[PDB]
């Protein structure tokens, strides 16, 4: 709460001497400190939540009043119980000369400031025998819940991977080797990583022939000390952001790029196996277009363009993968693919023709990028199911659950801000149906293992890639762990699913 400095504020007397009010400049606001109790407050309408908040006030205090020797009280109290409130705040003239900053924890032994019945009157008071002048520039106020699950990991009802993606030397502050909390929910809950970044194509290889194995050898270090797995992602992707220079602007023959496109390949896979900890990879992640009918992308992709307008380098990079590491498991990974509609028979529709031609494949990546209410369970589900019905394994890669989402619920008609505790329960709900109808649809040997794309909700990718359409708000809060790291009913909901406990939104 940011509170109004030009609006609001009242002179107030709590004691005999009478106030003189209140005055507004540019500075703030200013009231003459006349006696024994005379403070200048504003007022917070009922009900109320404010235990353990922090009033934090930045004060400017005349020359004369610094002579008084006369103490600051920041203050609250309850309107029509005025012998209520939070009294045990007090700034001794000691500490006063410069703009100060004076703060006062809202901490109370019976817990009076949550309460639903009075509108609260907040303020700073004189204490002594004051004179002279005081100035307020600026007024803030900084205003649990457990999951109780010991660690998710250990509730899988078969042997398969519960994982997470994780930052690194792409984000200065949620890097997972310099940040000790990231460090703490990952080791207390997962026992599989992906790197969300520095796997990709242009953070490997900037440079044609200059690999650059140092910071995600640190990272696959991290998760071998810890007895993690790691999946890999991914040695094919057209996104623009992460394709080297050299192959974005490459002007020599078709069969010469598919050359330089298989070096890159089996010289990342030959690194990681002899690393020793590298279970799975996306040898090619989201080729197929957005369209209906679905096709594999044209003029969006490098790959396809330099490849002399064909698609051959998909096949292409899973025979080379192969050949390079024949024992570690390949996927092809995508978004949209559990809708089951055009996404989803483009994607059955290429398995069956590598299938027949004998291209290797052994599993498809659901990344499972889905809102609150679609796409359907029971879409989902047969999605997956044709899938399974071809021999393969399915994995859950990229899992998140967005509360707003500009393609879903006619957004923003029916937008959800701030975040309520009706859409943490229904998130509860969603994470329950989904990793349930995951159990439900894919044998124990063909679980390749379920991932959510990301820790806490203060660094989701959703956030970014909807950024116009949020005007600039943190508004999807998709994952387990909230802002601080602390659990979401999301954590409880995907726990009950593996126990085989109903899954509802309830408490
Ligand atoms: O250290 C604590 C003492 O400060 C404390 O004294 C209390 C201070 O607050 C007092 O409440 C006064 C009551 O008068 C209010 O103004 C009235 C608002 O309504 C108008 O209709 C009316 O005309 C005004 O006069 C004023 O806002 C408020 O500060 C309270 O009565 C004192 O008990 O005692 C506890 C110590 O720990
Ligand atoms: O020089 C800096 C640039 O490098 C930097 O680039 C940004 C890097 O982060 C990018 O966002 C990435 C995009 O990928 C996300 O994961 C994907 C989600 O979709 C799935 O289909 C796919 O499989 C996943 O790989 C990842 O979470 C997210 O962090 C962003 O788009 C770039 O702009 O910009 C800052 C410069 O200083």
């Amino acid at each position: 709460i940011e509170v109004d400095m030009a609006n609001g504020w009242r002179g107030n007397a709590s004691g005999s001497t009478s106030h003189s009010g209140i005055t507004y400049s540019a500075d703030g606001v200013t009231f003459a400190a006349l006696g024994d109790g005379v403070g200048a407050v504003f007022d917070i309408a009922r009900p109320t939540t404010l235990e353990d908040a922090v009033i934090a006030m930045v004060v400017n205090v005349s020359a004369e009043f610094k002579a008084s020797e006369a103490n600051l009280q920041i203050f609250a109290q309850l309107k029509e119980d005025w012998s209520k409130g939070e009294w045990d705040c007090l700034a001794a003239s000691s500490e006063l000369t410069t703009d100060l900053t004076l703060t006062c924890t809202i901490d109370e032994d019976d817990d009076k400031f949550n309460q639903t019945a009075r509108d609260v009157q907040v303020g700073i008071q004189a204490k002594g025998t004051p004179a002279g002048t005081i100035t307020i520039k600026s007024v803030t106020i900084t205003l649990a819940y457990s999951a109780n699950v010991d660690h998710l990991r250990d509730l899988a009802p078969s042997d398969f991977p519960i994982g997470v993606a994780v930052s690194n030397t792409d984000s200065a502050t949620y890097n997972l080797l310099t940040n000790s909390r990231e460090q703490a929910v990952v080791k207390k809950h997962f026992n599989h990583l992906t790197a969300g970044n520095i796997m990709k194509m242009s953070y490997m290889q900037p440079t044609e022939g200059n690999f650059n194995f140092t910071n995600a050898d640190a990272f696959v270090d991290w998760a071998t000390e810890n007895n993690m797995t790691v999946h890999g992602h991914a040695l094919v992707w057209h996104s623009d952001y992460q394709v080297p220079n050299f192959m974005k602007n490459w002007a020599g023959s078709a069969e010469d790029f598919l050359a330089a496109l298989d070096t890159h390949i089996t010289t990342i896979v030959d690194h990681y196996e002899a690393k020793g900890n590298l279970v799975s990879w996306d040898v090619v992640n989201a080729a197929i277009d957005d369209n209906s009918p679905a096709n594999f992308r044209t003029t969006d992709s490098a790959f396809y363009v330099k490849s002399g307008n064909s698609s051959v380098y998909i096949e292409r990079a899973f025979q080379t993968a192969r050949a390079a590491d024949p024992a570690v498991i390949l996927y092809y990974n995508d978004y949209n693919i559990e809708q089951n509609n055009a996404k989803t028979t483009k994607m059955v529709d290429m398995v069956k023709d590598f299938q027949a031609r004998s291209i290797p494949i052994d599993g498809v990546g659901f990344q499972m990028h889905v809102c609150m209410n679609y796409p359907s369970i029971a879409n989902i589900s047969a999605a997956m199911k044709k899938v399974v019905d071809l021999g393969l394994l399915v994995k859950i890669t990229e899992l998140d659950v967005a509360v707003n989402q500009p393609h879903c619920d006619a957004y923003p008609a029916n937008k959800i801000n701030p975040l309520t505790e009706a859409a943490q329960l229904a998130q509860k709900k969603r994470y329950c149906d989904v990793v349930k109808a995951y159990l439900d649809t894919v044998p124990v040997n063909q679980r390749g293992g379920i991932s959510v794309w990301g820790t806490t909700d203060a660094n989701t990718w959703l956030d970014g890639l909807y950024r116009e359409q949020f005007e600039d708000e943190k508004i999807s809060w998709p994952l387990l762990f909230d802002n601080n790291y602390n659990d979401k009913p999301a954590l409880r909901g995907f726990a009950d699913a593996l126990i085989g406990t109903q899954c509802t939104n309830t408490h």
